[PDB]
């Protein structure tokens, strides 16, 4: 039995729901954060002093704050799926932006011309960013990054930008326990292609929300898997050849899907389910070409009449291992053969000198990079299961944060960036007045991750951000010391993609709390 | 133990019950609507912005009350389902209609004489509705109707209007995902029965409410499926045949109903359950139609002595796809034979040569259209799932939109068509006093869509209307950039069809609530 | 544990549930009558207006209030099954003469000499009402009275009357959906006989409280079914067949019953269960006769030998279908051989000649027509599946008016009937004195229909009530139009047989509820 509530009041509610949530993760916010100890139902608590882990274990108990929370939750979450940082200057900006919206119409404005002028100076703001971004291209300047992110060390910055050289920022590097004490890194061939779970019971083993394989054989279709009958004789072959065969073929008709949840959950199958790497006639080139490279041959509908029903192990493919990711997958060590490696490489090497557009350029050049070129798999050795399953960690981290970097460059780190995109943005032109009220709304939630990220440290937040706004231009705060220093010096930086995105994320989820009108929720 | 209310009592609650779905309903309507956010049992919130999703979603719980809102979506909802418009639209007027008339009865009136007095009113303005409509024939202004139908896209405007001039207005145009980059179409032959589901179960893809297929054979009957045993060997040439077949004899009787959700319902059966598309001689001649045009022949009664019990996959029928919609079926691709097809086309084209009455010649035109033209199937392309499957959503809501508006032309858009219907009709003559209080009524009820929609964007409704009513013949406000533009310079409108029958079910079902006399609820 | 309530306070807690049953069927009473919304449990709101259906579904919760209602739902329903119309007119004279009734008691009265008083008038409202029936026996004014009773519709009363002329007013009628545009009536050959169900759940189509089947073999037995031993040869035949075969013997004792309901309820066999169609010497001569006609004989006892536990599928009965109301059965196109028929007409006729008693010779009279003459099968076409089964309806309910019609004439509608059986009856003898206070109860509530009927139009009845009986012998008002017109002229008639069946039921069942003395009921 539906319960409906009208207007400010359900804004009301959700504005409170909101309002624990960012309070709860706006404490472990920066590098002086805090512990936050999660209980948990069976074992020990968890003491933890990061804002992703606290931000998925709150949910409130009234229906009407649990959706100011989920809408956060969700929002912020998909910012740390692209990319790992900022769901805490997220969450605390939405907040920030939220509240001060809801007091503003509270005091009779107009909750469309709000949204409008906040986003006229989000979007100015983001402009003046990129303005600001410090790029970072050559290999050393990488190297630098790469240290900066992985806290002042050398061998893990100097190992990264290494892989970076070899591969091509625009390249894939993957990381995997070593078997020595030192760390290595070993380009291999290989590919991977953006496909990911169907089900979030697929995955294989619980650490790291991952499902990883080992030597196996591809089979894939460019027809979508109607049936499970077309999937009886798939699992033939593979308890049958001592080999967790791999299928990528396509979607899988939905009664394969519950089935494989019930033929592996609580029994344990171990194939694949990805879906297609691409659309139509590029697809097809895609599926035929993952098939050349590792053995075998597309299983769809072709002019060789060949039909996956028949369990035919003969050239499958010989790959390495599977990592199937969230959102991603790796198919590794392809050695099918080498004659039709090299020659489809210089088959779209050929196709590329035939002057075309601007898409097909690309879509092929993909295939030429994903065919010629090779994963960079980084083996990260220690002392112990202990020391590498750290260090690891600690790598890939680093590995993220540079990468992300890389693309669109670098700026103050410790909250400080859009402390500078403020003074730059006074000069919008606001046509109504409440575009002018959201333009002050937005210039007043800039400063609120550096406030927050001095507060937790300890000196009074209002202090050190008026003394960085009459600073100079590269003077930023910084609370592990405790005094104002620099960006190039000091070497505390964030990268642009994390800010922006954190940004836009903020703004957008702000902006649908404060134009809610009507939330209906069902009764307990 | 039933609960008894009698005259104003029961009225009151159900039109509290219909204040709250009206209230939640009316928020999104217009172009600058608002968003909704209905929370779900298991995931995330929902956020919506269209009025049929909020209308379904809600439901009270005094059961007085959700009579009320019941009676106004069921109306509203079947609107929806005879055209995609104006659930909104509906859904407010009633209200409108029903909360002013129980106020006018509460101050004694006579609720007989009030909806005789709305009725007039409501005949009236859709009279003068028909008389200010402006049609839509010549191939281009329907380029520009769907071009206006698409948000101001002029590729999908010229598709459709391409489209719609291959195929002739009257005939049958549908929609398909498109394996390239940009959209296409390509007649084919094949044709559509109106006859739909028997089972809301029946369904295949959950997407759409729809139940699609692939290449299958046909069977028919003249005579009503009787049993199930009838119906055992029927799924026994199914999995024997590779094609999930096509038998749409007549309605089952009854047990197959169950024993076919039985036996597709968590087991997935592919075989299709239709009526029979039309009635007597005329049914007979189509069922024996469809038949010869796919292959087979009617497993009836009949005097080559056929009969459906015997498993004969002889010659059943040679079709593309089958796509069963909720009020609908479409059969694609029938290549049975090129003889029988031209045959029977010549067969129907010379007994049109009889001269006989303007029944059977339309009856029997309909069967020379479904047998000699085709479907336009429309090929739309993008660069991806979402590109398409977008865009696929786009077109079919802008082909929706120009086929309805090709019928009984266009009106002036944002709700000022009614406003337009105002002031021609107060040349009405009430017989008591209380027709004159119903024509008051519908007076005032006129000009609430406007209202609305102008106080969803934010500009107070009154002074908008009042400017719109002492404004010109052409000149309506218009939300989307705030002045008073046009109809023909601004190519803001609203198809006749759905200004009508928005207009005719709320005044049907505001009739109904305005002269109720006991409600009899159950208790909880 | 028992509740047990004496006296006066019985009969108040049964007339308060009796008042509430009847405000809410007093509603829906004559033409311009009102709606009246019973919510259900799973579906939509049933909008309906007649006051049967409001009846049936009324059942309150307190167990004194619920036997008021109980006892008024059983006559009234009673009346219904008998003809239908005057199921409202019944309870609310009911309603008006226990409440009448009670309040005079609670002064003072006795409530045996009240009952007698009112029976007194009732009888004499009764003579009084024959006497001034018109009756209705040409073949002309038949079909006025069946256009009167179809609402003013001229084909409809056509057929009606063109059967009834065909078959003889005493005659059989049924009415069948037609394979056709127009309608058409094709005497056949068949018979009905005056035996139902013996279980409610023996019904086939839940549609219209009926049990319809197909082609069929016939068995009878002048001896009851004993056991279920004897049934089991006997479905034997039945799949074997490919015929549902008819089995009418006589009672089944018992067992059959519940094990027939457990082998067609939830699994669904097509056999027969009906009773002998008469009593002793005469039954054996009618299940012989159908058996004679059918092309069987009858298996129970008798000088062959004959007995139905063997399989014998030899000359069971030719038929056609068989469709077993609630209160009677119909066997329809017997065509056994047509030596036999002709054969035992003349035996029939010859038997005829022997001047025998007035129960001998219209016993036989009655296999006599049944034999030779046969129902007048209606086949109703129409354009469509809502068109068909829709005129269907209207002329089924036609010709149950002109036929009830028939029988004792018709009066005035509008209720104005009862309303000139007053003036005619103040001309009674009271013994006591509370006689003459029940012939002020009938007097007094036998004006209670024309007010009802008046004040559901809207005007006050009690001055139309007054009109009416200082106005001329003809003239009555008319809610339809609004003004006082006739009954020739305007032609708004009631059959007589209706008014007389709800006047008596009105004063039996308010008897009872006058003199009840103590009620027992369960504890809930």
């Amino acid at each position: 039995a539906k319960d409906v509530k009208f207007g400010a009041d359900a804004r009301a509610l959700m504005l409170q729901g909101v309002d624990l949530l960012a309070d709860a993760v706006a404490v472990t916010m920066g590098p002086k954060g805090r512990t936050v100890i999660i209980e948990q139902s069976w074992g020990s608590p968890k003491v933890t002093k990061d804002g992703v882990t606290v931000a998925k274990s709150i949910d409130l108990k009234d229906k009407y704050k649990n959706i100011g929370a989920k809408l956060v939750q969700d929002v912020a979450n998909n910012t740390n799926e692209e990319a790992g940082d900022g769901t805490t200057t997220a969450t605390v900006l939405a907040r920030s932006i939220a509240k001060e919206g809801f007091e503003k119409i509270s005091k009779g404005a107009n909750p469309v011309e709000i949204r409008r002028g906040v986003m006229l100076a989000v979007d100015a703001v983001i402009a003046e960013l990129k303005k600001q971004s410090k790029p970072v291209t050559t290999p050393e300047e990488i190297a630098q990054v790469a240290t900066i992110s992985a806290n002042g060390d050398k061998e893990i910055g100097n190992i990264i930008s290494d892989a970076m050289k070899k591969v091509g920022r625009k390249g894939v590097i993957t990381v995997k326990d070593g078997k020595t004490l030192n760390d290595e890194l070993e380009i291999i061939e290989g590919m991977k292609f953006d496909r990911g779970y169907i089900s979030p019971y697929f995955i294989n083993t619980s650490k790291g929300q991952k499902c990883e394989f080992q030597d196996a054989y591809v089979l894939l279709s460019e027809k979508k898997i109607s049936s499970i009958q077309s999937i009886v004789p798939a699992l033939e072959i593979a308890n049958a050849h001592r080999k967790p065969l791999v299928i990528i073929a396509e979607d899988v008709d939905g009664e394969a899907l519950s089935t494989l949840v019930l033929n592996r959950l609580k029994v344990g199958l171990q194939v694949v389910a990805v879906k297609a790497p691409g659309f139509g006639d590029n697809r097809k080139n895609q599926l035929k070409d993952m098939a050349i490279a590792t053995g075998g041959a597309v299983f769809g509908e072709e002019g060789l009449t060949l039909n996956l029903e028949d369990v035919q192990p003969h050239d499958l493919g010989k790959v390495g291992e599977v990592i199937v990711t969230k959102d991603d997958a790796m198919l590794l060590k392809g050695k099918g053969d080498k004659a039709q490696i090299e020659k489809r490489i210089q088959e779209i090497i050929e196709q590329l000198d035939v002057t075309t557009s601007e898409y097909e350029k690309e879509k092929l050049n993909e295939r030429l990079a994903k065919l010629s070129d090779g994963v960079a798999v980084l083996k990260v050795g220690g002392t112990s299961d202990v020391e590498v399953n750290e260090k690891k960690d600690r790598v890939t981290d680093a590995l993220n944060a540079t990468r992300a970097a890389v693309e669109e460059g670098i700026v103050l780190g410790g909250g400080c960036a859009l402390l500078r995109c403020i003074p730059a943005l006074d000069s919008l032109t606001p046509a109504n007045e409440d575009q002018k009220i959201g333009i002050e709304i937005i210039k007043r939630t800039l400063k609120i991750p550096a406030m927050t990220i001095a507060k937790n440290a300890g000196v009074e937040g209002s202090l050190i951000v008026e003394k960085i706004m009459q600073s100079s231009s590269e003077v930023g705060y910084d609370a592990m010391a405790g005094d104002f220093v620099n960006m190039v010096e000091k070497g505390i930086i964030d990268p642009t993609k994390v800010v922006r995105t954190a940004l836009l994320d903020a703004a957008g989820v702000a902006s649908l709390l404060t134009t809610a009108e009507v939330v209906v929720t069902e009764i307990p």
